[PDB]
């Protein structure tokens, strides 16, 4: 159906769950989705359709970057018709009160691309998460009790970044940790009237040196009732 | 104590609602707040400390302008150890789905402004409205069953706009409203590990021509009761 | 008429003096005009009309920062058909050269705003005061023997500075001082085929430590003889 | 050895041929290498490594967009001492006289990424493939007697572009085609001091509506060869 | 003494008028100095010291746009202590009030270059002439009774545009000329403590079509009788 | 026929090689050209047109700058139909490689202009020679068997960098060396559909201290064969 996409229309659920690892994404459909199917591998993306609690649910990869996820996301909504997108990975911490394996709910996220410039004739436009999916994600976190911490992200162009102070002036602005996609995602849902939202569990700290198991379960166990409850 | 400010530290509350007009704030201080004492009128801000409930809160005027607000702002977190913000006034809608009288609560705020641009090394900050607050504002709304929409803000620059076609490219992505000081005040608060947010009444619609008491006491309402939650 | 001013065409003179603080505008007005109206105190703004020397003239208030003197300046000339605005207020010294109550008039100013390069397709726009204001107010100084500097301003939207070694660049590059709207105005004029100027007396030095009603009061006559010449 | 890498030191050849799709990767390692042995999986990536003509050589997907394969490029130059990357894939047709089918070597990159901005003090960086792959590439052409275009290419970091007249202006300024990683990986070969190259097929051209085995085939002839000529 | 000049220190008189056409300075130079004297041409850039009414002063080519002035005029500054540059000239009226054969004495210049964004920490730097200069270009004129426009000119980096919309846009705001060259010579004189200034005589209108030898004459004049007012 | 050029179409050979000073051009015309003539002398650029080799070949100045020579190219493809230009001059090396009288030819030239991003929507244009040209000049070096260094090269506006630090930041990504045109002249071949190209000698080293004849009549050998070549 699409250059990235070989299923149709109705072959994804209306909430889709994204990661940029396809490993991951086929380890997640084959552990937690109850009759997965696979319904796109164009570039070994692993696209998944099965159900979780009986409801829908997709999950597939968006590899690394805003480019990339944001060839997926568009896609997603523009042409299967999708609702909700929830983004669930693995970030790297900058708050030093935030440690490796802390849970993180984005509220929204900075970058250093210029991909939101050019969307928004040169100016500042906030990348912010859906207000329902970053309430979906607290409610499912404060229920299932696993603590989380809500707030900025950042998606970085440059995984190796040659501008070295970036990490120390954003730990005094309290930007919880960084990713690559975040950025990108939320103002496509903004475009098309969907949704998006973003969950990671802090795999690194970048500012200092520092059982991931648990802390990704109950990443996905978030994600995956806040899903339901949307 | 500040060249803006001749009160002293302990004189404002911890908690400080503030609008742009400094007639405003008076307004809110005799008609909400017991036995308001006027502790700042330089510039004639209007600068009150009163109680809510017997909580202790303060209101101030901060112009117009994220360089107005920024000043305000930083010097009542810096200097009299302020801890919340809250901006309460009026904007325009953007978003057709937006009306008049309508209150708006903000998860962060777009700018055509250079100042988070100088302050984040060039790069694009989300001028993101605390979650604490946004959700004390939602809570609020919610307990209080007043409507009220929460999402994208815009702080413009440049009330009378040269760039015509900014408002409908706004709409396309759905900003709420517009305003002139949000987008300055959030990144103020994370650098001063401070919290912050807004809400608003909508008082006019920027792309088309469609009572305002009551719309401006419900929103009041909110922030004050949010006040207390906090 | 405008929804920041209650007055109607006719009630400002073609002539207006401003200055950010509204309470200064009121003094101005009560000291030096004779017969001073209120015809306009929208947000408290005190904007007043009088007479000096038998000619009208109007006095304002206008905020602090280039968006609000944006939005005052542009209703002046358009609606109320002001010809002539001419900034009189306080500022802080760059110029190593330049002392505390020092006495400054801007042939322009600089700016780290972006509302200039919105207005002027992302180019460098010179934000110049008008050479017919600013001859007025040296030749008034001249024929008043009250020594003034005449040079660069800069219109800074970041009171608080975060950019530290923007001071130093300034002082080599000899800007006299910095204040908050000048940058904003000059462009204004120049759109509606109109003029502007600015005045200020140095109240403090950004570069080091260093009576301040002399300054002040000569600075206030310049001004106004200066608004009779032109 | 790397966050993205299982590989060791030495399991990569010097010289990496890379494209977007891993699955693309897997299939030329499996048709054109001798002995392909999997070093790398990490994301799926298919990293492999096998011999060409008795000479070692690897590949590799790099995934789509510039931060993904600035990742992969700067980890194999770095750590696995890679010293030439020649890019192989599709792309898309800009040029009125540039057609499906046909074959581009880039000679250089432009882009709407931020990336080179900075790295190179936010100026213009000129992404240029090494001289001694544009020229490995070409002579490989020549001597299979291969059509195929020599100049421009253009990395954007939106398939889905909202700036619309972007694809004529390039038209105007001949650029060849547009793919989404040149840009990045040529500046990161500079700085290590090592090489990169790139060279598509056209799979679809975007100004108009216009077997893709064949030009695929030829295309992996000619890197092949140029790979054993570096 | 320098790359770009034979001459040594002293050469040079402390006043310097200098056009784009080096055989326009020579013609100056034969024409209204007294016992010319080739003291530099490097590249032709024919530089010549003499004699106006028994003060020295030298006249000398810069070249077309910023970069090549930058060049000459920092040098005379720093190593030959030159104290003045009045740049004369030829430019295109923009301003449809302006007409051929007007002259207009820059009191300011706008540009589309970068070198003042790069001199200026990125920000708006306004190229100002020195008002030393404006005023003793402006009372030649009255003192000779010579008609001249005071205002704003530009100095654009491309003579051939590609912004058509520009030159409309720089009337509405009431720009007089465009030239190549202003906008340089002025912070590079601020930085050296030195003056600058310029004024040419309008040889084509660029917004529509509509001798020469009366208002160039008259335009060299002014200039140098203003050089010998300073 | 031009406002620089005061010869007509035709008196111009199809290929032109360009240096900045105007007295080069004249030594070049007289010391390599057969019967050399004058055709243009508007501002003493001294452009001839001779043969070599029984070919029609011109020479001719362009100035210091981007903007110099963007005036003199463009009019050259566009009125006089030229459809090759080979810029031709000396320059200042930058990585610690490249020597003194050593011969670089620029595959592309990075530059600090503005001028690209105003052609180019704000997006980064790669400057970049042409194919046929780079190929011209190198295969010329082979036969002649001169060594010369093929590579990137930078075209500043400002010769007096202030930002020092770009010297070291450009040898680390292996810039060859500096020069002010290339960067300006490239893009508008492109536009033209015509050719351009650049070889220089280094005439000095900016990161340190280090017979300059020989250099610069070997790469006029280069450039002449190259012009017959193509
Ligand atoms: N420390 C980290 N820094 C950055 F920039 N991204 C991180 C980090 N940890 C995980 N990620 C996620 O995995 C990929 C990059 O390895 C990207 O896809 C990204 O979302
Ligand atoms: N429609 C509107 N557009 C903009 F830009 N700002 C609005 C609007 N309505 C109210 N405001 C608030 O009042 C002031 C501007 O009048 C500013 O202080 C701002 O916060
Ligand atoms: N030192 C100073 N620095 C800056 F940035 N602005 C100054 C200073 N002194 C006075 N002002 C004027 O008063 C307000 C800021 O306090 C603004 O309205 C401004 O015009
Ligand atoms: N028409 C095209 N436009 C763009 F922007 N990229 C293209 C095109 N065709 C193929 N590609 C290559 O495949 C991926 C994008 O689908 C990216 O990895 C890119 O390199
Ligand atoms: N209409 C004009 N437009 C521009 F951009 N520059 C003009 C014009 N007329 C004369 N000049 C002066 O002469 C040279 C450009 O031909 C440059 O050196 C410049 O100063
Ligand atoms: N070291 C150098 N640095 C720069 F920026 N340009 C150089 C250098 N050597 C020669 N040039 C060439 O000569 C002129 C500048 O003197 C310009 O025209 C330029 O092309």
């Amino acid at each position: 159906a699409t250059p990235h996409n070989s299923a149709q229309v109705g072959d994804f659920a209306e909430t889709v769950l994204m990661c940029g690892d396809p490993l991951r994404a086929k380890l997640i459909a084959e552990t937690y989705l109850e009759n997965p199917k696979l319904v796109n591998n164009v570039r070994g993306i692993q696209g998944y359709t099965g159900t979780y609690k009986g409801k829908p649910i997709s999950v597939m990869g968006h590899g690394m970057g805003l480019p990339s996820i944001c060839i997926y996301a568009e896609e997603l909504y523009s042409t299967y018709k999708v609702k909700t997108i929830i983004r669930v990975g693995t970030c790297g911490a900058i708050d030093m009160d935030i440690h490796t394996r802390d849970i993180v709910i984005f509220t929204s996220a900075g970058t250093n691309s210029k991909i939101n410039r050019i969307r928004f004739m040169d100016h500042d436009y906030p990348a912010t998460a859906s207000f329902d999916v970053v309430c979906a994600l607290v409610d499912a976190a404060k229920e299932l009790n696993i603590p989380a911490k809500v707030g900025k992200g950042f998606s970085t162009d440059l995984f190796y970044n040659p501008q070295t102070e970036l990490a120390q002036l954003m730990n005094k602005f309290h930007f919880l940790a960084v990713e690559m996609e975040s950025a990108g995602l939320f103002p496509i849902a903004d475009l098309y009237g969907a949704r998006a939202g973003c969950i990671c569990t802090v795999s690194d700290h970048i500012l200092h040196h520092e059982e991931r198991q648990n802390s990704f379960q109950n990443m996905m166990k978030i994600a995956l009732e806040a899903a339901i409850k949307l």
